[PDB]
C-alpha cells in the first residue's frame, strides 16, 4: 500500500521522518524496505538486527540459504530477496563500512541500489554500527537516487541535526 504519513519532504523525491523503521514497515506496508546489510547477510546488529528480528528470524534463515549458494555481496552492491512481513522486498544494499577502513566513496554506489525500486522505505545508509557521518550520507543520498526514498531516522537529536544541516 506505500501508505506513508508525516514525512517532511527535503527535495522533489527525497522525504525523511523521526520514526522506527520495523513500526514504519508495519505502518505503511512498503513495497521494498532496504536493510543496512553486511556482505554476509548477518543480521545481528544495526538495522539489521531490528529487521530480522520483527521478521522472527525469517529473514536470517533465508539469508543464510541465499550465501550458502550464492556467495557474498561486494560493498555498495546489493540483493533483492523476500520482505517477510514487513515488504513485498527487502532491498539488502551494502554501505561502507568506515568503522573497519571501507571507503567511503562506495556509499554512491550503495545508494545507486535504490534507483532499480520506484518508493523505498530506508534507513540512512552507512550510519550507527558503520560509522559513517549521517549528515554526509544524507547528502550523497539527496546527490545520488532518482526515485522516491522515505528515510526513517529513530534518535530524534540525531533527526533533528539532520533536518537543520538539510535546510541550511
Ligand atoms: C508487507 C507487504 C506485502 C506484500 C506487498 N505487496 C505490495 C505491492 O506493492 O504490491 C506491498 C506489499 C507489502
Amino acid at each position: 500500500v506505500n501508505s506513508f504519513s508525516g514525512y517532511l519532504k527535503l527535495t522533489d523525491n527525497v522525504y525523511i521522518k523521526n520514526a522506527d523503521i520495523v513500526e514504519e514497515a508495519k505502518k505503511v506496508k512498503p513495497t521494498v524496505v532496504v536493510n543496512a546489510a553486511n556482505v554476509y547477510l548477518k543480521h545481528g546488529g544495526g538495522v539489521a538486527g531490528a529487521l530480522n528480528k520483527a521478521t522472527n528470524n525469517a529473514m536470517q534463515v533465508e539469508s543464510d540459504d541465499y550465501i550458502a549458494t550464492n556467495g557474498p555481496l561486494k560493498v555498495g552492491g546489493s540483493c533483492v530477496l523476500s520482505g517477510h512481513n514487513l515488504a513485498k522486498h527487502c532491498l539488502h544494499v551494502v554501505g561502507p563500512n568506515v568503522n573497519k577502513g571501507e571507503d567511503i566513496q562506495l556509499l554512491k554506489s550503495a545508494y545507486e541500489n535504490f534507483n532499480q525500486h520506484e518508493v523505498l522505505l530506508a534507513p540512512l545508509l552507512s550510519a550507527g554500527i558503520f560509522g559513517a557521518d549521517p549528515i554526509h550520507s544524507l547528502r550523497v543520498c539527496v546527490d545520488t537516487v532518482r526515485t522516491n526514498v522515505y528515510l526513517a531516522v529513530f534518535d530524534k537529536n540525531l533527526y533533528d541535526k539532520l533536518v537543520s544541516s538539510f535546510l541550511e
